[PDB]
């Protein structure tokens, strides 16, 4: 027995690994975060802390009640998850009436959860409800060229989605919903963390500007494509645009037909374009 | 006997794979290879094969792929995932002996199965069978960055591509002197798209798909995905010098044409024409 | 006692200058880093040091830093080989008692030796130590490939360079609000050079050196690697920004005022008119 | 004795090529690496080469190459293959007495051949023997990416681009004070570039193939690849500084020559006229 | 990448890590080395040492050659393999002519491969040949009541094999092949490594006298649940020869229709007995 | 819907295994359980079913529990691996309509297929349903040390072993007033063995198998599993006992009569008598 | 910095005392461990210690242990809780400069105090230093359940009890050649006591304490655990071997000699005689 074996800590530790080596998070950038059940960490109770802290939540988040989630830490490095799992990943259950949670295992040296927590757990919070229980991860990331994207193309969620559905055949069908765009926030605050839940409604990717992205998923690796694919879309169309813009491009009807062939319904307000 | 996962085409499918996730051409569940295979070379593990292998109805009679055995990439699969989890993301099938079918006789694991772009795959291999009178053995598609750039800004035209990636690099015109076909975007996994492209493998080794990939035949593993590599690294050089206003000079037509000559090798008029 | 390769700052050393590489800001022998010690630290390893310690003389005195131990990497060294051998591109040294220079006590085999920077290093990791009390304990020097473009196409001004940098990336402000200090071109390696820089380190713990690279400062390996490769990756992002046309839209001046704000930290002023 | 594998240069040539690749700049097979060695070297596996050693009519004889041993890269290798199976992508071959052949002592196997190019590396070593009293003992080919665009954008002039490289990077200067070489596009493989390339290896360390790629002398594997590195790192700076609409500043006709003023060596002169 | 949750690395954890709680290996008591292929160990080409250390083998394995495996290192105890595996554990890979091995990963700090290596590597060559390749593991612990049986009973195969068949209708058809039995031997010595691989050749299953035993399986847990199962048939004969004695027990005629029932061929010796 | 790996049976099964296998009653793949489940606890779970389960062919008709679904042990499973891999070590099996066979609905994935010891199982939960009128639903196999042990030392008798294991701890009469039944030694994992383990679990809820292990009946996963722990608990101290040469006192008939009225439960008399 | 918990120290202390209770080998508060460290393993602590340490005198002067810091385990403390409090049962104390006493730098909380029996341990680690030259750093107790048991048993007698644990596993000669000294039963916590073992310490590094435990010296915490594993272990095959009628053959005089030899280990002369 060593939970950092376990499904989940080698999930997470693999996950923002990859995300080092994509180079979407240098320094403490981007976080992550997924729902766990108890029969995931029950095999190891006697692995967690026996004096568990105790901190209380930014507000009341019943439905996330006695809900064990596995996260990074605050001010951690991706790129040293894979390393110390232990001092940089914590498992935390939030307690009996959504107030706060208990520090379970990891986030060792007083460390604590990631800043962007409200916004994660109230983005959880959304998906559950939308996905019926489905999606279980949350990720945060400073993908590089959706972020460039952000300073070139008018922060429209219908227009971006647009032209993240024609930089890659591929986009379409994998977020069908399209993704939604909020106006510049202060990060870390609760007030961003709303606005993120609120879209985290109507869509699976969310979109920062001159920050990152956000994303949901059932698995680990489901989120983590989710986002390489709209990244990928995005350093296709940086190319394209640096070399001119798009001479031709996926028209509507081929959109709609795409859309078609893949029992996926496509946001409306995109398809409109 | 040798457990299967350590034979020479699992690994080599285990290594191009994630060759290509590296060079970053296979993001999500994008791109799919398929290696056709003897039956000397599955026969000795006959051992590892399911004992109720499924069976799978064919887009279409492929009689010319009768009775042959194919190790393929997994649909829904993640490139990134196949090192770690061969037999979940790759399998070995057999087609049938009337080219109706195919059995999964080894791995797809977890009731997985072959690759959605399967249709266009099987028929360019025929077409690659009896254009090389079967020398190749190999159908490659992935999401190389900057070839999918290209079809955004290049007039989406075989000759006109083919000269630019010729341009592109003075190895290409001797590594695919047939130049690469392009097509109109299709909605893709379809028959639609399969037969469209198998009948440009008829033509050229290498396909494009505007606004979504390449696609690639070849004899071996390596070659094939080196034949793909080269078109993507020309692609990378003209992506950097059209984002630096274009060509000030290139490689010249004469010059083209004395490369040609000097490899002994015959390239496309068409593209040579420009 | 567990060897001192093993030592947490040993394969930090390794850690850093091989991300270093990795991410392309180390070709050849460009940059270098150096990392202050207490004596609790190599203390353990007695062992492993020299039985007769090669003793260098400081060019000029460094008293403030008498008796202090620091692990560096090696002049001549390629980053991309300190993991190939530790000893030998990396080595402990430790001024004497009256800074008048010091013993390599572990390391920097077959006559190599330290950074020939350790000069400009030492010059900095002092006027480092008086502005944070102590705190700073890391000068690292590298070629960030995005930093040293941008400084071809941006006024090399402290404060407009600041303020693209914040506006690059909404963490920017909050991980170098006193921004970043810009110098003339310099010729490398003189006591002008490490003046300068010196100079500038009293107000920002991250400097830039026109058509060359970045200086950064920290308190450890991954705060002093991470905060470079912040200000990098805003500059990376900023590259592909200027080469699709400039900003449409960005980070309000207001804005950064209330990302100050709320993370309770004080903007370099004058990046914040202009 | 040791297997050779685990010798110094085999692991150098292991590592040599495949940083190559993974820095995207042998695709296929693309790019090849000889290094001259000592009978020192491989006096300690002499039983490790093959008991009736291959022996191959070298072109033309090269009389100041008798007897010298060189580990290189064969023909139609993946540099990406090195790193499985050296013996079957490097063979260390040894000239005769009169410099009229030589003799495939270790590896390749499965009767692989040297590039076939040793003629063109052979022939510039010549010069680079001589224009360094024996010193230089690399030349390496590689499709340096953005090397290669330059040269669709800039003027194929060894001065202008040598200038150009030098403003990209400050120790460029000091690295190849000699500046680059520039020929004009050439039918690869012919013994006209085998030969012009050589001229100018007399001038120059580093010579660029329009549309094709780089050719490098240097002392040892690591000069000779930090030498192109630097060069290439020089040129990635460049891409993006001209895909931002190129330079508002650089480092000035005065600095460079106090740059190699204060490093003790000489610029090319033509190349700070224009 | 980070070989140490490759499959094998955490396979050897969770071996020794489960012997250690069978309470089977006390200090440094205990060694157990897998072979492994060079696909298993591609992947991490670069998690290596980039200086592989070089040790003389004892004699000429040639039928090892090229060949990789994992071991556990010498004075190491099995109780901290778990902890830190690169310390505990060391991958070598023997030379093209059976005479030694490259330490390619792990064994840190000058540390070297168990003392019975020896006996390892000859009774692997021995198992190969017998199983045609399918054995790969070799392991070797101190099984308590193994260990007290070789005071009590006769050390010899047939009646020591006749007497673990009795212990658990399970072992005739774990180990019909049965256990062979050396006369105490000086350890780690290559006179004992061979007399090991010379009844590896008839028997999966070997016990040292006053030592412990030795084992061989295709893969970790079954060579796990070998020992395991000759060890649960000890304990249990243990405390039955404690009580007395057996009254009553398996016949020989049962055990006979046994092993038909499992397409299994008893040791002979053992089932004239 | 929450993956049936998170449903209360499955746990239910993971937690009775792993306590099994830590207690030292379950070597190698010595032991087997099965739990006889309502239609209504699967019915939830449908999504997560095989989508071709595996049928298989029953050892006997068995209408008695058609239509039944039971969550399963693995032929060839160790206990020990449960918790790790559920899915590959657990099944749920479904008999169909006339008790002639079951489809593998989920689980036992890898062509694994329900313990060796099924026919036994099914055929003590039809006597044990019987008996219980529906309220027993586990059976339980495992190798529990002591009890084992004892087999070779008592005399293999019902009411003798029974009348020592109520000596051996004061609530075995109360827990299992049915005493224990044993059979003779009886090759395993036939049907020979099913039979008469199914004719004693008409009588008593715990059967013996000498030098093998025991059989458990009850209600519940806990039930059961205290059902055993309490047998062994008692064979555990005997063997103590035993091993100190024998009871100097115990419980004595009157005594044990005592116990039976005050929990109003009835002894079995034979064992009683004694 | 690391908080002091995270230390390898305070780690190796929550490790031994935990293993020690799974082991069974200490029931209520007992058992005791202390280690020997140097400055420079808690001088990295600093901030993590008490600001104004409490100190007490030691009842005799230990000079010899002047300056020297230990971490310990506390009076009355449950080894089964160090890891649930590591401050609250363990403290890191610091002997004075002429060791009049010691300060409680860290741990021991809510007014707990070192074992009763620094003193004893003290005591011993001034012989054990002596007799190791300063390699020695452990001191422990534990009541090892078969070596206890086994006193009751066995002759007390050094030498014969010493021949019986080599007998009862191979390994033991090695690990402790030197024997095992055996002390008649004594009240504990006596300065007698202290003083008898301290006189067995100088001569043995594993002592026995009739019908009470063992103790034992390593250098480190691992190779004095592993002391009394090894010496525990032994005594449980031994039990096992007794309580079946004694030995029928064993490890003979002559092979125990032979095994001495082949680890050139010294075996105690007396237990070879007899
Ligand atoms: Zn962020
Ligand atoms: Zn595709
Ligand atoms: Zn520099
Ligand atoms: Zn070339
Ligand atoms: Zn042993
Ligand atoms: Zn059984
Ligand atoms: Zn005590």
């Amino acid at each position: 027995q060593n939970i950092t074996y376990s499904w989940f800590v080698q999930g997470m530790i693999k996950a923002t690994t990859d995300a080092w080596l994509k180079g979407w998070d240098e320094r403490n950038g981007g976080n992550l975060t997924l729902r766990l059940d108890d029969a995931d960490i029950a095999p190891y109770h006697d692995n967690f802390h026996q004096q568990p802290r105790y901190i209380p939540l930014s507000q009341p988040m019943p439905l996330l009640a006695n809900t064990p989630f596995i996260v990074t830490g605050s001010g951690k490095f991706f790129r040293n998850v894979q390393w110390d799992p232990a001092a940089n990943l914590g498992i935390v259950k939030v307690d009996s009436d959504g107030a706060g949670y208990h520090i379970l295992w990891g986030l060792t040296n007083e460390a604590v959860p990631t800043s962007e927590l409200p916004a994660h757990f109230l983005s959880h919070c959304e998906r559950i409800k939308a996905t019926n229980g489905k999606d279980r991860v949350i990720m945060h990331c400073h993908a590089t060229n959706l972020i460039a994207l952000t300073y070139v193309l008018e922060n429209d969620t219908a227009v971006f989605t647009r032209q993240l559905w024609e930089g890659s055949t591929e986009c379409l069908v994998v977020f069908p919903d399209g993704v939604g765009i909020l106006p510049w926030m202060v990060p870390g605050t609760d007030a961003i963390g709303q606005a993120t839940a609120q879209e985290m409604q109507k869509h699976s990717l969310v979109l920062w500007p001159f920050h990152g992205v956000f994303g949901s998923g059932p698995t680990l690796d489901e989120t983590f494509g989710l986002i390489d694919t709209a990244e990928k879309s995005a350093q296709v169309l940086v190319k394209v645009y640096s070399m001119g813009g798009m001479k031709q491009t996926i028209s509507r009807e081929e959109l709609i037909a795409l859309g078609k062939r893949f029992g996926v319904t496509p946001l409306a307000s995109a398809l409109a374009l």
